[PDB]
């Protein structure tokens, strides 16, 4: 009767909600309808103050939050962002994503999410120590290793990470895996930095092999790439590895683009990377070398990298929600893009996504632009603090090349499990691609939904 | 400014510091400093009264301790000792060492030590029950399988575990790997009665090795150790089978010593063994066969074996600490010993440490008696508990055979990293061997001092 | 075999045994000596490392201390003291008195004691602050409002009350009586700072209507105080009130005598008070008004006030432990000092209360100097720190008069508690005043020892 507006959480509820309507999911089995309204109701959320001391010794306050959305198939789990826009609307967007994502590693980990208010960007490393001792106090008592277990969404790195094991550790006095993304000799995983561009860009690979039935790879394909974060420095990492060419990095401040033919090189990404950890912009790393080459690099303040980068083969849209627009959807199609997956969650606005969903349905095969979704493509970084989590729990660490095979199988089952369930459920006409975005709902849901009746939250 | 004085933990200290001092590592990070203030005070202490009832009805007063050093790399991890020397200082000598030993066993075990002034000698089992049933009611508030893990050192048998486990569980109602060093049947690990002995004979292999260019080993060295407890026997039982011979044990009354050419057989280990498991002298077993045979064996009543030996080829400290003296040292290596690891904890006096390491320094090659320290030498006991942890945890065991390879790819990789931290922050002069115990301390603290950083520790 | 040395806990108890043995106590019930073994093992102890940042920014490392005695007659209960000479021995030494004191108020408290080596002076409120949450966030595992009840001892007044109740209430996420001494909106009593100081008064007014047999009173009489904190202001107040001259005050730095005949005024006190708060020496207002007026008014740096304060009728050392000589003892006699009573913990030297003792026993009644212990005069703040427990247990406050009232009652029990038991324990030659520091002794010991065997923590 009487509930706020929650626009990004209505935005993916919607999507959701729209794509299992369109199938034949509720024709089969139309009490999953009373699952998806209990579902898209959190089990609980806390909300919480957090009052710290900045450098000059004044007091300063921010929210805290953590949304625990679904604990069916696991302890909650997701991310904490760090960023000024954070509120329980974008939270519960994120932990509603979070749930059905989960579900689609084959791993037990319910969806959950959290943060703060608190913006990182012009803090002292010592300012965010002291937020993050503060934050961590009251979340510590709503978290733990077999009930809810957070990481590093945007604004929150390894750094914060530690502060938060740390003051976790000094309180609840266990030393567990309550948080993922931890550094190497404090129970962290190998290939977790890697793990979310790495699976981006391994389940971009299975689209690109079935669409073009085996004739094409990345190898050769140019791959604009949006944010220079953690998601789009290791997606850029592994598309160069493969042998393709990414041409677009971008921040809150402008586009950093590829002039012409060629890409960025591992050692720029790691610069890149560095200027990032100092928590300063793309803006101010373009008047030195490397990138005051004019001729590599061309900065555009304001812009996002859609419109700027001329012909592309694949869009990895890798920074925040709703970055990619109706007109920019439409710009990329033109610019003969065959491919985009959401690095970033809800990268796509619904106006994007529409296009490229209609674009599918006019063009057979190879002709269309296939669209898949994050909570498919990104899923490789909450897999692999699933693996972290596993490791942590056998008190041993795996190698490298072991977390990464299980990354590479988890990719490829959840490529296979969207297709396959949106052949099923919404078959499309002959010569059509699959929506990789009803099968991928509907599989993550059907999950949810069938345990959740097992469990007793809904009859 | 009013501390009181603990001459044990101020040794260990003092020896860190200085091995520290003597490198490059404050000249590359003189901010490591403040790491070994920080790190230098445990995280917390506790001490208790411990009542007990007599064989009598007498109630006995004796006092419980807990020192849990550091939690940065996991949880606080190390044995209990108890002996009538036991105070304060001593278990933050051990449990400081403990920190830097863990941290080279690469598992995630933070430092820890406790026990007791109560004296196992001269009691009945039905005392010793009684004691562990009164000393667990208290400590099992302060310990726990993600918390704070014990296990026996000096005193402290798999029966005496057995009855602090079984406490344990009465109280906490928890079936977990509280304690490590537990029995088959209820959680133990194969190799773990072996794993100090053999770990620090391991070592020997890799030290010999190194410093011999591959020409010799154990086959045919003439090993001298002291003590007659876990960490004696298995040692001896190792060097037998790789064809060396155990020429001395000794305990708290004298030592035995092999007259002549020879060695301890495993059948004779097995009758010290339940000497021992008797709590009884070797001193009350030289009056019959085999131990009677003066042609074999030499009793000296109140000496340690070091220069009653002869000539040896390796000595191997596995009593307690500061058993070797300066002049002692200097004894061992006129009587050509070229290796001398600790099995004990701070086995070595510092004038026999100066003593071994000025040698090193004066003596190209081979020539040098090389030293190495217990944090380094005998971290195959607390590694193996770090293994039964991992079996308890996945509620499955292991295999003589994989326990023992893991640990021998554990004290492989702890003298490598020793002798390459050496050669790399305290590079010796050309054809003389890198310091082990500055290497073992630099990459057991900078390890340790690095993860407390990204916790918050210190900044 | 090896306990470590502890001057001051030493102290006490040998002082408290040699009062047992010089009685018919153990004559009558020697299974007390048992009783006495037992009791002077602390329960328990924790120690912990306590980092705080300071206001450039710097890493700061302090100790924290909590020694838990005794808990025979209710939970533990006693101050914390942040000064930079504590340590074990001392905070053992004040716990132990705790558990007699406490004992004598009839209350249902046991006997402990905690702080840090942590300086007040020269910190800003800012850094008292961040050491106070520091401290408390390991405090909070081990104490609790029906468990442990610390409140302020020296360095620690209602300020760091506040910033330890904050952080304790944040962490445990309950509202409880774990502190005393609180702030009068969130759960403190009327009269707790007046308490120790108005307490010590009213023990000594029994004093002297007994040894004069009514004839004398606090009125005209010449007052020597040590200290200017909390016991040292309230003391001087009560004095005044009643009719009495205080005559001294001092500090670390100094004393500050009145010159000649008069005394301290309340405003004066006041001004003082408002020093202290900002933790100033009282040589930094000696050079204004009114303590700048050399009429009323000797400063002498470095001094005690005993030798200075030429005739004087009572002496109450309200400072630290042993700041009254066995000299000082001496002139206090010749300067006509008849009654002597401990305002600070184990104020008198063993050296001054051997001199003390003596003359009582060579004098007879009123011409007899009378001691009074610590644990007997000094009650007064620990009783109404119970009566604050019992307020906050009610969830309403008392009136100032329901507290002066049963804080009366309480000090006058005290007294005949000793006197009386002093009387059938040890009974003095007729006419010689009984020894309250023998009757206090035995009647705290005796009720602890009883309640011991009582719930079988020895027999
Ligand atoms: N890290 C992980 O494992 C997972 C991340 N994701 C999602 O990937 C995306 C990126 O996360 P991640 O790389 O980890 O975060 P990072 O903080 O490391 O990087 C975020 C990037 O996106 C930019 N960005 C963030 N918010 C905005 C905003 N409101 N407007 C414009 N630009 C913005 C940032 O620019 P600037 O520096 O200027 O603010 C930065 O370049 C997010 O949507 C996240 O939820 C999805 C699955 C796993
Ligand atoms: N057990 C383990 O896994 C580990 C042990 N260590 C260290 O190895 C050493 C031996 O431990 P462990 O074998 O397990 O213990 P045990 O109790 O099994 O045996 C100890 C041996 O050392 C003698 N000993 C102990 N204390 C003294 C003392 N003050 N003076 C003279 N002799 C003494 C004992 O003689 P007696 O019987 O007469 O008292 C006994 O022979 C210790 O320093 C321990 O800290 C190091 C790493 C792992
Ligand atoms: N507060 C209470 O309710 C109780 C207190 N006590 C005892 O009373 C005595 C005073 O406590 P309290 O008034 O509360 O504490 P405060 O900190 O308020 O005042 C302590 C006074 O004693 C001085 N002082 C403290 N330590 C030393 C030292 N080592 N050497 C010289 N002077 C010193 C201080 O001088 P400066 O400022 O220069 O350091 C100050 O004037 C202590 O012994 C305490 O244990 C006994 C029963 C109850
Ligand atoms: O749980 C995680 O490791 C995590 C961290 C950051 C983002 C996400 C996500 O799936 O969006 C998960
Ligand atoms: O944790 C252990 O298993 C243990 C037991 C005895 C001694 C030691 C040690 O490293 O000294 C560890
Ligand atoms: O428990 C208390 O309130 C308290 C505070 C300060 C000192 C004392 C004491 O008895 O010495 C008690």
């Amino acid at each position: 009767s009487n509930l706020p507006h929650e626009p990004e959480f209505e935005q993916a509820y919607k999507e959701l909600a729209s794509t299992l309507e369109n199938s034949t999911l509720f024709q089969k089995n139309p009490e999953y309808r009373k699952a998806l309204a209990v579902v898209s109701v959190p089990e609980r959320v806390i909300q919480f103050r957090v009052v710290w001391e900045d450098d000059a010794g004044n007091v300063q306050v921010n929210r805290g939050f953590r949304v625990q959305f679904n604990s069916a198939l696991g302890p909650y789990k997701g991310g904490l962002r760090f960023h000024p826009s954070v509120n329980l609307s974008i939270l519960k967007f994120l932990g509603f994503e979070q749930i059905f994502k989960n579900a689609l590693t084959g791993l037990n980990m319910g969806g959950g999410k959290g943060g703060s208010d608190f913006d990182p960007k012009g803090k002292s490393d010592n300012e965010i120590r002291r937020f993050c001792v503060s934050f961590m106090t009251e979340l510590c008592k709503h978290i733990g290793a077999d009930t809810d277990v957070p990481a590093g969404d945007i604004g929150v790195t390894g750094r914060e990470v530690g502060f938060l094991f740390g003051q976790y550790r000094k309180i609840r006095n266990q030393w567990e895996g309550v948080l993922t993304g931890k550094g190497g000799s404090w129970g962290g995983s190998l290939i977790r930095p890697e793990a979310t561009g790495y699976g981006v860009v391994y389940y971009v690979e299975h689209m690109i092999a079935h669409a073009t039935n085996g004739q094409e790879s990345f190898k050769g394909k140019r791959v604009a790439i949006s944010g220079s974060g953690n998601v789009a420095q290791y997606a850029a990492l592994k598309v160069i590895e493969l042998g393709g060419s990414v041409v677009s990095l971008s921040d809150s401040q402008g586009s950093l683009i590829i002039n012409g033919e060629g890409s960025f090189t591992p050692e720029e990404i790691e610069l890149i990377a560095q200027t990032k950890v100092e928590r300063k912009q793309l803006a101010s790393i373009v008047g030195a070398a490397p990138f005051s080459d004019a001729n590599k690099f061309k900065y555009i303040a304001g812009a996002r990298p859609w419109v700027h980068v001329g012909k592309v083969d694949v869009a990895l849209p890798s920074a925040t929600q709703n970055e990619i627009s109706g007109e920019e959807a439409q710009v990329l199609i033109n610019a003969g893009c065959k491919f985009i997956a959401e690095g970033s969650n809800m990268g796509c606005t619904q106006e994007a996504i529409d296009t490229f969903e209609a674009h599918r349905t006019a063009n057979a095969g190879a002709a269309a632009i296939w669209y898949a979704p994050g909570k498919a493509a990104n899923a490789g970084g909450v897999a692999v603090s699933g693996l972290e989590m596993a490791q942590n729990s056998a008190r041993l660490s795996w190698t490298s090349e072991e977390v990464d095979a299980r990354l590479k199988d988890i990719m490829r089952d959840c490529f296979k499990n969207g297709l396959e369930t949106a052949q099923e459920y919404a078959t499309p006409a002959e010569g059509v691609l699959p929506s990789l975005v009803t099968g991928s709902n509907i599989a993550g849901f059907t999950k949810v939904a069938a345990a959740m009746k097992d469990q007793g939250d809904w009859w």
